[PDB]
């Protein structure tokens, strides 16, 4: 019913597990469906779910944490010291999400895939809370499993479709969740970075944490050489390279690179027909550390 709401407030269509998960949490907590997971695992529905709860009346930045790339849209918040949260990852603004992933934003840029849908996502969290109160949690585990059975949502952490998409990933990136861009019959559309990911981090750490000066100038020159390679790539149609490098600089997290990122990712997303993600990366870096709550 609020499909139309979310379509105009956010620029997105949510998959059916989004709505089915909500309804699962009404059953649990009719008063506050967004808080049904709180007493047992410290998790609260946020982002697109907030429109249903009433708290919302661009919204690209609503609960976007520090390392959420434009493809990531948060829908559940957890441990605040970790920055633990759960979102839908979406290679293409116009497509549905390809999986659900978690991030501990205060720990790392890295994304953990916990299934195709929020039922499998929650299923993973329930396993861990139970691994390390519990009598009440086991009975939620049971209702989740049967409800997911009914609606035939896989509870698998990696599904055949997730594995199928991983064979189309051009690069895992620093976040390890992968980019997917077209490649035509002449192999145009993507080319790799000329450094490994480990060399890339060593380079960027030198640029940002170093006193040697010549080493910083050297690494700054390597990075400038990368930007020139990206330049040839874009001229030659291999737009995935700039996307990879931009996302990688975003993932490193140094606010020093926001300007380079803004040379890479807005251009990359427009060249790829992913214009909405050019919007989000600009809005996000405009003010990246803040109160996330709206």
């Amino acid at each position: 019913s609020a499909i139309k709401k979310i379509k105009e407030m956010f620029d997105a269509v949510m998959p059916e597990d989004f709505y089915d998960f909500w309804a699962f949490c009404e059953e649990l907590n009719p008063k506050n469906p967004e808080d049904a997971l709180m007493d047992t695992m410290g998790l609260q529905l946020v982002g697109p779910y907030d429109v249903l709860t009433g708290k919302l009346d661009s919204y690209h930045l609503h609960w976007r944490y520090y390392y959420d790339p434009p493809e990531f849209m948060t829908v559940i918040r957890g441990n605040e010291d970790q920055g633990f949260h759960i979102g839908y990852y979406r290679d293409e603004p116009q497509a549905l999400p390809v999986f659900v992933a978690s991030n501990k934003a205060k720990v790392s840029c890295e994304m953990s895939v916990i299934g195709e849908n929020l039922f499998s996502a929650l299923n993973t969290c329930i396993t861990e809370n139970l691994k390390k109160q519990q009598s009440s949690l086991k009975k939620m585990q049971t209702s989740l499993i049967t409800k997911a059975k009914e609606l035939q949502y896989s509870l698998a952490t990696t599904t055949p479709a997730i594995k199928a998409r991983n064979k189309k990933v051009n690069s895992k990136t620093l976040h390890k969740a992968g980019i997917v861009v077209p490649v035509n019959a002449m192999d145009v559309g993507y080319r790799p970075l000329t450094v490994t990911d480990a060399e890339l981090k060593k380079m960027l750490k030198t640029i940002t944490e170093s006193e040697n000066k010549s080493a910083k100038d050297k690494a700054s020159d390597e990075l400038q050489e990368l930007l020139t390679f990206v330049q040839f790539a874009n001229d030659e149609g291999d737009y995935g390279m700039g996307l990879e490098l931009g996302l990688d600089l975003f993932c490193f997290g140094s606010k020093q690179f926001h300007n380079t990122i803004l040379q890479l990712l807005p251009l990359a997303y427009q060249l790829l027909g992913r214009e909405k993600y050019a919007k989000i990366i600009q809005e996000h870096l405009e003010n990246r550390d803040r109160e996330k709550l709206s």
